């Protein structure tokens, strides 16, 4: 099975007080691959601020960090089985503030390939 990779933008520029999307896609669309999880994290944020978003095929989306928090976040394309689709893990963030600036890491957990990740700088 071919190896997979994460595609993100080196930087995303969003308008202050507005909305911005952080693109993240698993490539290529390989048949036989199971995506068990995708997460977004801010490595440099305080402890309880690092886990910004997560998506599981069964349990759906979660946003543990209160900042930006679920109120300001959503996965634009990810679907949960009610079948799941996590290949596009693009994250939309509203009410952009300067305090939102920083490195964001998008990481897929997969079978059989394990984890792969990419990083994006968000500038306001």
């Amino acid at each position: 099975m071919q190896d997979v990779r994460v595609q993100v933008l080196p930087e995303v520029r969003g308008q202050l007080g507005g909305t911005v999307e952080l693109p993240c896609h698993l490539l290529p669309p390989v048949p036989g691959l199971y995506i068990s999880l995708v997460t977004w994290q801010r490595p440099d944020a305080p402890a309880n601020h690092q886990n910004v978003a997560a998506f599981h095929p069964k349990s759906g989306p979660s946003f543990s960090s209160p900042k930006p928090g679920s109120e300001r976040l959503s996965f634009v394309s990810a679907k949960q089985s009610t079948e799941a689709e996590l290949q596009d893990a693009t994250l939309a963030l509203h009410g952009l503030t300067v305090e939102d600036e920083g490195n964001y890491t998008c990481e897929f957990s997969t079978s059989p390939k394990g984890s792969v990740r990419g990083m994006t700088w968000l500038r306001v």
